[PDB]
């Protein structure tokens, strides 16, 4: 038993809710919140900009030190950093950005990072400003992640579409 509430169950291990991931993180304090990161951990907009704003820019400060030490992430890769006031940990995961021409097949590699964590609160990778089809992203999530994932979908119209079209 865990503290996530109001989710619709899609599969044995995948759950979905119309929610603002920032507010969901603030209430649940999950062990892991996933950020829709880029390779530079520049949290300017989308989910990343919202998560970072909610940390009063502490996420960005920590991220800049990470990059200065380690260099950029790989597309499809991840790193674990602090969850600040939102979660114990933040798993920064880089899905391919279609608006940069990155290979959508890397989306599966991106979701594989979730399997290193037993339970996660997450957005749909490569959705939103990353330019992928959120329905495809949901399919890859379901077919790749084996651990327990609670997906927050900010847009109510999109949430309803994802549910109604789910196979
Ligand atoms: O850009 C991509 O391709 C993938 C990232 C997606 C796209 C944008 C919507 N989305 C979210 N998902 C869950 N909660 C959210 N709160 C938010 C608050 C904001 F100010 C902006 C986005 C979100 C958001 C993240």
């Amino acid at each position: 038993v865990n503290s996530f509430s109001g989710y619709l169950k899609l599969t044995d291990n995948v759950y979905i809710k119309n929610a603002d991931i920032v507010e969901e993180a603030k209430k649940v304090k999950p062990t892991v919140v996933v950020n829709a990161a880029n390779v530079y951990l520049k949290h300017g907009g989308g989910v990343a900009g919202a998560l970072n704003k909610a940390t009063n820019n502490a996420m960005q400060v920590e991220s800049d030190d990470y990059i200065a030490t380690n260099g950029p992430l790989k597309v499809g890769g991840s790193c674990v950093l602090s969850g600040h006031n939102l979660a114990k940990h933040c798993l920064h995961v880089v899905g391919p950005n279609v608006n940069k021409g990155e290979d959508i097949q890397l989306l599966k590699s991106a979701y594989e990072n979730f399997n290193q964590h037993e339970v996660l609160l997450a957005p749909l990778l490569s959705a939103g400003i990353f330019g992928a089809d959120p329905i495809h992203s949901l399919r890859v999530c379901v077919d790749t992640v084996r651990t327990n994932v609670y997906l927050a979908v900010f847009d109510k119209n999109l949430y309803d579409k994802l549910v109604s079209s789910f196979l």
